[PDB]
């Protein structure tokens, strides 16, 4: 029953067969001291080349070798103030950080990793490491995981390997395409014979249940939007698109490295109560923003790009939120919706209700599906900004 | 996905309520020493009246009793090479021979018995009879049992039959209609929503599904047609125009007294294993026959009768098949397909597809059904030549 | 300049892309003693299910076991007349028999396995396995080959076989795609300046030249088309369609066995040596085949069935050719021609000519080019006669 936004801005692009295909570039350089991956949504391989990047591996370029190396890796999440490693306890996992910050505090603080850093090289080779250095993370984020064993194993398969590892002992282009397949919002309206026999005249009570029904569709595919793992903004941003807030509390500076990162920004989806937080940092620094009209209708705006709000956007239990700032369209190349139309038998255009059968106790049974589906064409669309603290009063 | 031509060249007829019936005449004479039959499909019982031929039986005319005396007896099947009776053991059986050839060999092979013999006639009166010769089935048929207990009891029962079996031991017109009720081949096709919902733009799955399921149907329309029991050319055929091959292999003879026994013949029906072996003895015997157009379609023929390949007639692990000659057509006595049209809700004119409902998975159910039979108006419409060796070769 | 049978019998087909896909459907049932295989062309690969069908696997029901194993033997192929194990030699191959037949001679000649055979079981578990029997291939065919070691090596990665084989030691329906890819015939026509400019007024040389270069890119098709390994009628035919003759002249019983295997069969396609020898063989049985019209041309026909020319069928230093028996459509499930038509610049529907340059000695170079391909929709649509012995005359 609330308002929409993110429905009524998307733009809907009508996909064939349930299915579309995105081309994904991804640039990458050697060398640079940071390892770049692949990410499809929440699930995050590394890239084969990259892994050169570790002096135990450089110099090492046979692609099958480098393939398997990298498809043995195991994907784990961490959340934020979680112990990870331990000083004392022995190393036997090579680290690779893809998203997060981790402060390692020594036996004294030394620093703090962050996306693309790894720790834990030493561990691979010898069985005599042992962490000295405790690695709590400060943020939730991904990390990649390279067992000893599983290296060793690798090494006893492939006879080059072995003799390379003996011997050091003593801008490219990878193409992969990414496909996103509808998802259903399906849902069983059972009505009553007899509220559907006599309750039919001057209301129909069928067609309220279905409009109560509909509603809860939409809700529920906002918060998929938002929410869902495999696509969602929420989860399938780019890792170099999220920031991080530099104190805390969502300054209006925060909002304009936000609008830095990419060109063209369309709007800004928040929490309401982050609206509110982003008011007060407003007055605290007592300049007033501007209202921009869409649609004949008058909301605020940061530097013109208007502030739409979200309710489906999660509150952590530490009152911290995030911000997405994103760009829409199908000729500039920003995120869209996919969904299909012209089904079988359509209420809405994009709807399907399909009487399924009366049940012997004189119930009918109705099925209301919908399809949908969203995709970002170019990693640079959407920007996140993480760790928003939004309970926060001038003192 | 193969050729079917017995669906494209038996003619259909419309039935009316699902039943169908057929006017038989049995012409039949006495004391020619065999006995007549009725065969319903598969199941054959003895005319009352031919049961007269029998010596302890002759000059008994009540209609009550032969009646009574001809349900009493029992059907019982054969196969090849299956030994029925022993020499040695008790002679408890009269067997009346339906079908097929038994070589009895005594203690010294007599003769082959065949269809409308008899043997066990001492058993039935004295319990002294002893079985002295010992009955192996050459080829599959089947035979008609009366135990010398239920006899007695028929006699016990009927006081005339006791009076004249006392003083003894000091063409007819039989009109049986024959009803035929159609018979239903019947499917369920489950089509999941989402490929109901999606995929339905360019090519529909559901009616690619929906011609797999019709195509199945017909399979099993051919296959029922030419192997049913109750119906089905192969065993609803008569008992007399079954014929034996001379030597065993398809020899032109063979097709020439096939020819012989009816007039019209339409066309010849064989496994294309049997057509190989047909060819084979045509090179052999130097001959090469001529071959005639049907529909515009030239096809292989002996004497200008076209003989058509069928994929549903059974080979027998002994690699023996059988050959069917048939006429078909309404106004010249032949075979008939019986077919109901005009369905409620009609895909095709012989079928019906019916929604069923929805089951709570989002699985979609449709009924498939077509209803079809097939009638022989004439017993002489049908010829089957048995025991067809297919895998002789020139040596 | 010869007559080209194929390119004006098979249909031509236009392809989307220069791909084309085709939907196999490979039905087998495990326990029959035969074991089934998937053929792409001249590669082969056994099924992971039928690999079930050994004792020492029986069972054993994990897919991606199955599947590894099946990835981890090689194909070999053997020629008529050549030893592939010698008696004495330690056994340390299983060897499965996708085509050709192969007389194992003991020390005493045992029997001749075949298609679908196995030998080498006991090889696979213990050391000590030595050869007693001497396999001579007596026809060319292919053969899988899986060593002791890798299957040593598969027990050694998956815990699950372990236990299964520690434990013994105390109609599938499988969909899989087939992709095919436009093959293209290309040449470079150079003409000299002075050839091109002077000698074009009564007759262009580089008309004529033209014309010759399109001629042998045709007679490069039909050689491609008839023997190429990847595509190509002679290779990319089924192991069960493909018979042999029984005793080596192609006696007019062979082809009809051949008729026998397919429905609806087109043509048939020989060596004019080839032709002859069955002229020879008909005249010695003594028959006169008729003579058919296609497209207003009589030619030599059995059973109705045109017989081809085809001189792109190699003919094997014993003498020795193949038939081909084949049905073109695509309505019925048959053999294509994949051919792309409105290239940029046609100077023919299917070819594309294009200037190059002109080099320094003032020679203009030509691009010549066409693309082509052939599918074959289902398995039964090519049967192949091989080892035809077509240099025996009457004596
Ligand atoms: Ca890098
Ligand atoms: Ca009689
Ligand atoms: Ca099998």
């Amino acid at each position: 029953i609330t308002s929409r936004w993110l429905l009524r801005m998307l733009p809907w692009v009508e996909t064939k067969g349930g299915a579309y295909r995105v081309n994904r570039r991804l640039t990458f350089t050697v060398g640079d001291g940071r390892v770049e991956f692949v990410q499809d949504g929440s699930t995050v391989r590394v890239i084969p080349q990259e892994l050169g990047e570790l002096a135990l591996l450089r110099d090492f370029d046979d692609a099958e070798v480098l393939s398997a190396i990298a498809d043995r890796c195991v994907q784990r999440d961490f959340r934020a103030g979680e112990t990870l490693v331990e000083r004392g306890t022995a190393a036997d996992e090579l680290h690779l950080i893809a998203h997060g910050r981790i402060g390692q505090a020594s036996a004294v603080t030394l620093d703090v990793l962050a996306d693309g850093d790894r720790f834990g090289e030493h561990a691979l080779l010898d069985e005599d490491a042992r962490w000295s250095q405790t690695a709590t993370a400060e943020t939730s984020g991904t990390l990649l995981t390279l067992s000893r064993a599983d290296f060793a194993a690798v090494v006893a398969n492939s006879p080059a390997l072995r003799s390379h590892l003996a011997a050091f002992t003593a801008a490219d282009y990878e193409l992969k395409p990414r496909e996103y397949e509808l998802s259903v919002a399906q849902t069983i309206l059972r009505v009553h014979t007899r509220v559907a026999d006599l309750y039919n005249g001057p209301m129909n009570q069928t067609e309220e249940q279905l409009r109560l029904t509909i509603e809860a569709l939409r809700e529920r595919q906002e918060h998929e939007l938002i929410n869902n793992r495999e696509f969602g903004l929420l989860h399938n941003a780019d890792f170099k698109q999220r920031i991080q807030t530099h104190s805390g509390p969502p300054t209006p500076d925060d909002l304009d490295e936000l609008l830095c990162r990419r060109r063209g920004t369309k709007f800004f989806l928040a929490h309401p109560r982050t609206i509110a937080a982003m008011g007060r940092e407003f007055n605290a620094r007592g300049l007033y923003p501007d209202h921009t009209d869409l649609g004949g209708q008058q909301v605020p705006a940061w530097r013109g790009v208007p502030i739409l709000p979200c309710g489906k956007i999660p509150i952590t239990p530490e009152r911290t939120s995030s911000i997405l700032a994103l760009r829409t369209g199908e000729e500039d190349q920003g995120v869209i919706g996919l969904r299909q139309t012209g089904l079988p038998d359509e209420y809405e255009p994009g709807l399907s209700v399909r009487f399924m059968n009366i049940d012997e106790k004189a119930i009918i049974s109705y099925l209301v599906s919908t399809y949908y589906s969203a995709a970002i064409l170019v990693p640079d669309a959407v920007g996140v900004l993480e760790n928003v603290q939004i309970a926060n009063w001038p003192r």
